């Protein structure tokens, strides 16, 4: 049916968004511990 382009950047915009979930969860990980220098106590 007339949905070619659309559904292949339909389907483009779900890994997009999917597979960058990840990574922007991924990056939030690594980074909420790179703020946390040697002090420790508060």
């Amino acid at each position: 049916a007339k949905i070619p382009i659309k559904a292949i950047k339909t389907v483009g915009k779900a890994v997009g968004k999917g597979l960058r979930a990840i990574n922007i969860a991924s990056t939030a990980n690594d980074v909420f511990n790179f703020l946390k220098p040697k002090k420790r106590k508060a």
